[PDB]
């Protein structure tokens, strides 16, 4: 029932994502010089360094907020892909499955801890 445990659990999950070769296109903001029309399609850019920085700044209140930003990285990749068979999109699908598999217990434990706090 540790209400604060999610933060280090998220730091460790982010460390695992950074070690994954599938995260390489998503470690830094999309290069607008290489994809000049990117902001015509994508309203809110997001990447794993921004997520890590937001967490380290103490600007996430809950793992649900972190999860919303990580999910935005994947929906941006799906929205920008010209094909469902593109390399970067295919990497986002595997990385998304890995993320969802690992974030599930973080979300469950935090919500359980908060319910216990308000029992
Ligand atoms: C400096 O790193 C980048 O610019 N990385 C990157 C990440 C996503 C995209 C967008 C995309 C393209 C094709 N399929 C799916 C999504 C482009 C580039």
């Amino acid at each position: 029932y540790d209400i604060q445990a999610w933060k280090k659990q998220c730091e460790e999950l982010l460390n695992l994502i950074f070690q994954c070769e599938d995260s390489e296109p998503f470690r830094q903001p999309v290069d607008l010089l290489e994809y000049p029309d990117y902001r015509d399609i994508i309203d809110t850019p997001m990447d794993f360094a921004t997520v890590r920085e937001t967490l380290e700044a103490g600007n996430y209140e809950s793992p649900m907020e972190l999860c919303k930003d990580v999910r935005l990285i994947f929906s941006n990749s799906k929205a920008y892909t010209p094909s469902k068979r593109s390399r970067i999109y295919s990497m986002s699908l595997r990385l998304s499955a890995f993320f969802e598999e690992h974030i599930s217990s973080v979300l469950s434990d935090y919500k359980s801890a908060l319910r216990f706090h308000k029992r």
